[PDB]
């Protein structure tokens, strides 16, 4: 499994559970194509997007529904949703996993890549 | 000034200054339509990118060009850029402050509005 996401919730302390996910891959033509989705599961945690076969290098995005989350939870948020932008590179045996920590009016992000 | 946009550096404990920021605009065709541009200033802070006549209601996004910064430290960063992607005035007017805390693996961001 090259590519995860785990999504936490900074105000329920929580994992952020139920949440939609969208990768897209940067094309030749700078368009965003649709690469894969899914929903975090139970652990806030979203496996099994792509294979090492098909995640290539080039320029991908994965935009996180955070929008959609607050609202099921009765909370006013301010963005749209979370979205980070990276290059994926072959040095060597890598895994990426791109982890998000959600309040009403911040998130950060932070990318871990291991062997 | 309804629109400022301010960034640090996590590494060096400073301002991140001399960063591109970009700001579009969701169009009625669903497109993201150039609004302003501006580079930080030495404390870090991008002023005067709106007025508030221009600044109506609509979906905006902040780019922040990370990866230029970190690249003239000589970092080669994880992301292209931090993106910020919001409804703005959908409440009636406000001052927006969009801050940014920047590292070569991760960011964080959030947002201070306030009612003039
Ligand atoms: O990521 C991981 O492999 C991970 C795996 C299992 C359980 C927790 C984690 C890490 N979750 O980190 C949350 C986060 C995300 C983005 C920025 C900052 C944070 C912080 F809360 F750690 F500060
Ligand atoms: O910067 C400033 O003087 C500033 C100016 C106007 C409004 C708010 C702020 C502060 N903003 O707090 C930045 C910060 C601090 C600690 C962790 C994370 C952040 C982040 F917002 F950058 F993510």
């Amino acid at each position: 499994c090259p590519l995860m996401v785990k999504v936490l919730d900074a105000v329920r302390g929580s994992p952020a559970i139920n949440v939609a996910v969208h990768v897209f891959r940067k094309a030749a033509d700078d368009t965003w194509e649709p690469f894969a989705s899914g929903k975090t599961s139970e652990s806030g945690e979203l496996h099994g997007l792509t294979t090492e076969e098909e995640f290539v290098e080039g320029i991908y995005k994965v935009e996180i529904d955070t929008k959609s989350y607050w609202k099921a939870l009765g909370i006013s948020p301010f963005h749209e949703h979370a979205e980070v932008v990276f290059t994926a590179n072959d040095s060597g045996p890598r895994r990426y996993t791109i982890a998000a920590l959600l309040s009403p009016y911040s998130y950060s992000t932070t990318a871990v890549v291991t062997n």
